[PDB]
C-alpha cells in the first residue's frame, strides 16, 4: 500500500510505502503521532548521528525521551518510541516478540549493506513478532530524479572559465570569496584541487573537520554555493575468473539521491548556488551485487548468521515491491560463504577491529595463507593480521578472490578457490 | 511536457512526455515543415503501413537514414521531432546528438525530444493485465522460482528467457511433460503456431496473442570493461530488465481480452542510463559509415550530453576520441569486409585485422568476425598483437604493439 501520508494502523499485518519530503517529520512527526495513538513504535535509520539526533530533537523540543539504540550508545527510558540504527537492530537479533506495534524503516532507499540486511530482517520477521505495521519510508523511492529547489540557484557551468574542473571550467568570481563546497570523486583529486587553490581545505575521512573558505570534499562529509563534479566512486563486483571474482571501485554518474544531497547542502533558508559539470543523473533505485556480498560478510562476521539465514532475510527484501533492486545473486554468495569454514577467530577479530571492508573475506584469505604458510596477496595494510612475514614468505599466494591489488605470485588450485569457481558455474547465469 | 510545445519565437529544445502521429499533425497545420525521427518507420504493431507512406509538410524518417543522409541540411525543416528519445542504441544517440548540434544552424525553430518513457520511468499498472508473482512451488524450475504446470497446461503462453540456450532447455523440459513448447530466438522464423491451438512460446526478445506472459525479468546487454589485459573488453552482461523491457514483455498479453503477467522479480532497473560501449559504437560507426572525424563525432555526442532530460552515460568522449584518433592507416579492404558482414564494431575488428596482417600474425581467435584474414598460411605465425578484446581470445598474445601502448596511455590519461 503506497502513499504520501502516514498510513493508519490496520487491524492485521501490512507493509506500507511512505513517500514524503525529508524535513516533513517522517522520522519525528510520524512516530510521535503513532505514539499518541498508544502504539509502541520503532524507527530505524542507517546513520548513528541521525539516530542520536532524533532522540536529541524529541527531548529538546517535545519533552519526549525516546529509547536510543546505537552501537556506541544505548539509552533505555521506556518510551513507546525507540530510535535505532539498522546495524544495532541486527545486533539485537532483529525482531523480539511483541515489542513493537509498528516498525518504520526510515531512509528505506539506503543501499548500504546493513540497511538492506536490516530491512530484509524486518520484512521477514515483523509479522511473526507481533508487529501490525511496517512502514517503508523515504523521500526518494526507486525511479526518483532530482527536482527544482525553490531556494537554490542552478546554472550550467560552461566551457569558459579559469580553473580545470572536470573537463569544464569554473570562473574565478564564484569562489572568491565566501563559503563554498566543492565535490570531487576522489581523495587524491581533493588533496590537490585545493593545493592549486583563495582559502581552501580538503576533506575525505581519516580527517576530523576544519571549519570565508572553500571545502574540497568527497561525500564523506556529513554554504554560499555548491560545486559538483556530478560523479561518484562506487564499489562493484567483477566476475573476473582470475580465478574467481574481484571487488573493485568504479566511477559512475551520480544518482538522484547523490545529486539532491550534494545540492542540498546549500540554500538552507539563505538563497544558495549550485553548479555542475554535467546536467543528467542516474535515477535512484539500483544497487550492486557486491552489496549482497557485504551482507553475507556481515551476517557471518558480526551477527552470527549462517549464510542460509541471511538469504532468508535478503529474500524477503527482494520479494518486496518498491525497493531498490539488484542482481539476484543470493544463491551464489550464500554458496560462497557457506564454503568458508573454520576461519581463524583471531584474524576475524582483528579485521573487524581494524575496520576493513570485507573483514570475513579478509580474515578468511589470511587464514588460508597462514595454514598454507603462504604470504598474503600483498603486504598492504589490509593483511596486517599476518605480520609474521618470516615463515609465511613461503612462496605463491593461494588466491581465493581479489580484494585489492595483488602483488605476490599466486596459485589458483586451492580447493576453496576451486569451490568458489564451481559456485560461479552453479549459480551465475548465461 | 505533457502537451505539445507551442513553437517558440527563437530556437529552443522542448521535451514531450507523451502517454502510452497526432503531434506532428498539429505542427504541419500551421504551415511548419516537420521532420519526425524514429529508430524505425515500420508499423508499431509490426503489421500495417509504413509511417513514411505518402498522403507534404510531414516527413517520417529514421535516425539511421538521417545520419546516412549526413544530418540536417540547409533549411529543410522548422520542427524536428526526435521521437522515442529514450532509445539508447548507438544510432539513436548519434542521430539525436546530431539533431541537437545542427538544428539551429539549419534554421529549425524547435526540436522536440519525445518519449513515453522519460528517464526514471517505472512501469505502471495495466487495467487489462493482472500480475502474479511466481512462487517457489511448482514442477518447472524458473530462475529460482517455479512454474506450476496448471497455469500453462492448455491455452497459449509466452515465456521470456534471457538467452537462447535457456529457451531450448526450458522448452525441452516442457515437451517432456506433455506441453506444446516451441523455442524462439534470432535465427528462427515460422515455428510459432498461429492456429489457436495450445502452445507455450519460450523466447528471447527476438520475438498472434497470448493468455499469459511469464517473465524472467532479466536481459542481456553490451558493456565495456576497462580490464587492462591489455586495454579494454567489449563483453555482455546479464542485468535486471528496465522499465521499457518489462512494459514491452508484459504487453504481449492482455490485448483485447484480459491477460495474466507472472514474474520472477517484482521490480526493475529504472530507465535512463547506457554503457560507455555505446559511445565506442558511435565513434566506430562515425569512422566506418558516416565519414566522421572523431572530433566531429565528439561534437555531436557532446551536444547530446549537454542536453538535460536525456539518458545519461559516463563521459568518456575524450577517451574514445583519443583511441580512434590513434587508429591510423586501416586496411580499406578489411574495413569493407567487416562493414559488409555486419560485425558490431567493424572499424575495431578491421583495425585489429590490419595490425595482424602487417605484423603477419594470427587473429585473436578464428571465430567468424576474423574472416577477412582467411588468406592465412602466412598470417598464423606467432603471437597475436592484441589491441583490445572483442571476444574470446584463443591465441598466444603479445602486448608490445605501439597502438596497444597508445590505447593504454589514453586509458590512464583520460579515465
Ligand atoms: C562497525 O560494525 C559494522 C560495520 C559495517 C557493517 N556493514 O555491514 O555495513 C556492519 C557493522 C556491524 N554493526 C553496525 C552497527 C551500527 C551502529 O554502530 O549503531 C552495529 C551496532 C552494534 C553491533 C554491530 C553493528
Ligand atoms: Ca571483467
Ligand atoms: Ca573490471
Amino acid at each position: 500500500t503506497d502513499n504520501s501520508s502516514p498510513p493508519a494502523v490496520p487491524q492485521s499485518f501490512q507493509v506500507a510505502h511512505l513517500h514524503a519530503p525529508t524535513g516533513s517529520g517522517k522520522s519525528t512527526k510520524v512516530p510521535a503521532a503513532y505514539a499518541a495513538q498508544g502504539y509502541k513504535v520503532l524507527v530505524l535509520n542507517p546513520s548513528v548521528a541521525a539516530t542520536l539526533g532524533f532522540g536529541a530533537y524529541m527531548s529538546k523540543a517535545h519533552g519526549v525521551d525516546p529509547n536510543i539504540r546505537t552501537g556506541v550508545r544505548t539509552i533505555t527510558t521506556g518510551s513507546p518510541i525507540t530510535y535505532s540504527t539498522y546495524g544495532k537492530f541486527l545486533a539485537d537479533g532483529g525482531c523480539s516478540g511483541g515489542a513493537y506495534d509498528i516498525i518504520i524503516c526510515d531512509e528505506c532507499h539506503s543501499t548500504d549493506a546493513t540497511s538492506i540486511l536490516g530491512i530484509g530482517t524486518v520484512l521477514d520477521q515483523a509479522e511473526t513478532a507481533g508487529a501490525r505495521l511496517v512502514v517503508l519510508a523515504t523521500a526518494t523511492p526507486p525511479g526518483s530524479v532530482t527536482v527544482s529547489h525553490p531556494n537554490i540557484e542552478e546554472v550550467a557551468l560552461s566551457t569558459t572559465g579559469e580553473i580545470p574542473f572536470y573537463g569544464k571550467a569554473i570562473p574565478l568570481e564564484v569562489i572568491k570569496g565566501g563559503r563554498h563546497l566543492i565535490f570531487c570523486h576522489s581523495k587524491k583529486k581533493c588533496d590537490e584541487l585545493a593545493a592549486k587553490l583563495i582559502n581552501a581545505v580538503a576533506y575525505y575521512r581519516g580527517l576530523d573537520v576544519s571549519v570565508d573558505v572553500v571545502v574540497v570534499s568527497t561525500d564523506a562529509l556529513m554554504f554560499d554555493s555548491v560545486i559538483d563534479c556530478n560523479t561518484c566512486v562506487t564499489q562493484t563486483v567483477d566476475f573476473s575468473l582470475d580465478p574467481t571474482f574481484t571487488i573493485e571501485t568504479t566511477t559512475l554518474p551520480q544518482d538522484a539521491v547523490s545529486r539532491t544531497q550534494r545540492r542540498g547542502r546549500t540554500g538552507r533558508g539563505k538563497p544558495g548556488i549550485y553548479r555542475f559539470v554535467a546536467p543528467g543523473e542516474r535515477p535512484s533505485g539500483m544497487f550492486d551485487s557486491s552489496v549482497l556480498c557485504e551482507c553475507y560478510d556481515a551476517g557471518c562476521a558480526w551477527y552470527e548468521l549462517m549464510p542460509a539465514e541471511t538469504t532468508v532475510r535478503l529474500r524477503a527484501y527482494m520479494n518486496t515491491p518498491g525497493l531498490p533492486v539488484c542482481q539476484d545473486h543470493l544463491e551464489f554468495w550464500e554458496g560462497v560463504f557457506t564454503g568458508l569454514t573454520h576461519i581463524d577467530a583471531h584474524f576475524l577479530s582483528q579485521t573487524k577491529q581494524s575496520g576493513e571492508n570485507f573483514p570475513y573475506l579478509v580474515a578468511y584469505q589470511a587464514t588460508v595463507c597462514a595454514r598454507a604458510q603462504a604470504p598474503p596477496p600483498s603486504w598492504d595494510q589490509m593483511w596486517k593480521c599476518l605480520i609474521r612475514l618470516k615463515p609465511t614468505l613461503h612462496g605463491p599466494t593461494p588466491l581465493l578472490y581479489r580484494l585489492g591489488a595483488v602483488q605476490n605470485e599466486v596459485t589458483l588450485t586451492h580447493p576453496i578457490t576451486k569451490y568458489i569457481m564451481t559456485c560461479m558455474s552453479a549459480d551465475l547465469e548465461v
